[PDB]
C-alpha cells in the first residue's frame, strides 16, 4: 500500500519560547531534513508562534533556512488575519491557509505529530 507511511514528521508549532524554538524545534527539523532522518517534514504555525515569527527577525532567519532545506511551513490563516500579519508571513515563503481541515486530516491519517 502506502509508499511513504513512516517517512513524514509533522510539528505543530504553537510555542513562542525562543529557547525551545531555536534549540529543539529548528535544530531537530533542520538536521532531520538535511540528514534524511525524515524524508518529509511539515511545520504548522498556529498560536503564539505566529506572532513570534511575524515579529522576530532572528526567528525569520531560521524560517528561511528551514524553507531552503525543503521543510514545508504553513500558518493558520485565521491567526494571521487576527494578528494582522498575513502579508508578513506570506512574504517569508510560508503557506497561509485555513488550517482546520488540514490538521484534522493529519490527525485522522495517524500522522506523527510533535505538538510544541
Amino acid at each position: 500500500n502506502a509508499m511513504s507511511a513512516n517517512d513524514k514528521l509533522t510539528i505543530l508549532w504553537t510555542t513562542d519560547n525562543k529557547d525551545t524554538v531555536f534549540n529543539m524545534l529548528a535544530m531537530y527539523a533542520l538536521n532531520s531534513k538535511n540528514r534524511g532522518w525524515w524524508k518529509h517534514i511539515n511545520i504548522i504555525l498556529w498560536g503564539a508562534s505566529v506572532k513570534l515569527v511575524a515579529n522576530d527577525t532572528q526567528v525569520q532567519t531560521e524560517i528561511l533556512e528551514m524553507l531552503q532545506s525543503g521543510i514545508t511551513i504553513e500558518a493558520c490563516q485565521d491567526c494571521c488575519e487576527n494578528f494582522g500579519v498575513a502579508s508578513i508571513i506570506t512574504n517569508l515563503g510560508i503557506t497561509v491557509r485555513y488550517m482546520g481541515i488540514p490538521l484534522t486530516e493529519y490527525l485522522k491519517n495517524g500522522e506523527k505529530i510533535l505538538s510544541i
